């Protein structure tokens, strides 16, 4: 277990700050630059179609847990050299453990 849950508020502020400028929640959201992220945990990666993922994110094949999603939060090309994102990455956990939680629930 290596996952607090946090603000989901601060969390949901931190992704139009952050991840907002590619990418969207609602589930019938559309892709833009990144795709849609409705229902990513449980999820594996390179998956939603109509979206054209590098072929570095499709082998990869992550199961979008919690967990995972910090680690590649971290750092997203070290997570997966080749993914066309964009992505410096969340330093501090808090952060990320914030953000998660927004997810979490959005992405519901
Ligand atoms: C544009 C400058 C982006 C920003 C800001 C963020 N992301 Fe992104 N994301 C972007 C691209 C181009 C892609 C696809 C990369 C590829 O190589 O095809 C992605 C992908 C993701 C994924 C993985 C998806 C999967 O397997 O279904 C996740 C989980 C993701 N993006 C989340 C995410 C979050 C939470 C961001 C803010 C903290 C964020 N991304 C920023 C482009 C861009």
């Amino acid at each position: 277990t290596e996952f607090k849950a946090g603000s989901a508020k601060k969390g949901a502020t931190l992704f139009k700050t952050r991840c907002l400028q590619c990418h969207t929640v609602e589930k019938g959201g559309p892709h833009k630059v990144g795709p849609n992220l409705h229902g990513i945990f449980g999820r594996h990666s390179g998956q939603a179609e109509g979206y054209s993922y590098t072929d570095a994110n499709i082998k990869k094949n992550v199961l979008w847990d919690e967990n995972n999603m910090s680690e590649f939060l971290t750092n997203p090309k070290k997570y997966i050299p080749g993914t066309k994102m964009a992505f410096g990455g969340l330093k501090k956990e808090k952060d990320r453990n914030d953000l998660i939680t927004y997810l979490k629930k959005a992405t519901e």
